[PDB]
């Protein structure tokens, strides 16, 4: 029967929509090879994308789905994801909720405070990209990690799960506030530019114009 993943729908019908649930199984899925195919739904159960198909088994709820894909689709034939570092499993965790409150609020009086929330939380993260892992501190002879990912140097369940937040909160957060992530931190860009440079970072995300559209409605002008 196989493995059948449903994504959400775009605003025209056709196209992958904004959603980060979405992108990670479709990212792990794709970074475990394992043969799938991938279709979009829009619903109009009730069952709300994303969800899969399993040897025509129905598996709702993303976190339990992480773990049945995780543990079923093992070695020697598939990668293990689970990250290494219990770290990598948290860090950045705030940053998209620190973005909503920044986008979502009306009242000119509190933007900046919110601003620095998402920033600050943001800073956290460049912070772990840049702490060398101890298998890094064992290789030189701390002058700054040089990892690409947040786990070291392969994708792991933690970036599947992370980089489709930071993919909404870039493009919003620019489109309805001209915020940019400060150029300063240099090791988040690191991270984000080694994202972009595989196929299934980039081929999964939505397109700008459908994530920037589909916060038309949420995403709040101020006061």
């Amino acid at each position: 029967m196989g493995i059948e993943l449903f994504v959400k729908a775009g605003i025209d019908g056709e196209s992958i929509g904004n959603c980060p649930f979405s992108q990670r199984l479709f990212m792990i899925l794709w970074l475990k090879g394992v043969v799938f195919n991938v279709t979009t739904v829009d619903l109009k159960p009730g069952t709300h994308p994303p969800f899969l198909t399993f040897n025509g088994d129905v598996k709702t709820d993303v976190n339990k789905i992480e773990e049945f894909l995780e543990e079923t689709l093992t070695p020697e034939k598939y990668p293990k994801l689970a990250a290494k570092h219990r770290e990598s499993n948290t860090a950045g965790i705030d940053i998209f909720s620190k973005f909503s409150a920044y986008i979502k609020n009306t009242k000119q009086q509190n933007n900046a405070a919110l601003e620095r929330g998402l920033t600050k939380a943001l800073k956290k993260l460049d912070d772990y990209l840049n702490t060398p892992l101890p298998e890094e501190i064992d290789a030189n002879t701390d002058k700054g990690s040089r990892r690409k990912f947040l786990d070291g140097d392969e994708l792991t369940l933690a970036d599947c799960n992370l980089l489709p937040k930071l993919h909404v909160v870039k493009i919003v957060a620019k489109k309805y506030r001209n915020y940019d992530i400060p150029a300063e931190m240099t090791g988040l860009w690191r991270y984000l530019k080694n994202a972009y440079a595989r196929d299934e970072f980039t081929n999964t995300c939505a397109a700008d114009s459908e994530i920037e559209l589909a916060y038309a409605d949420v995403a709040k002008r101020l006061s």
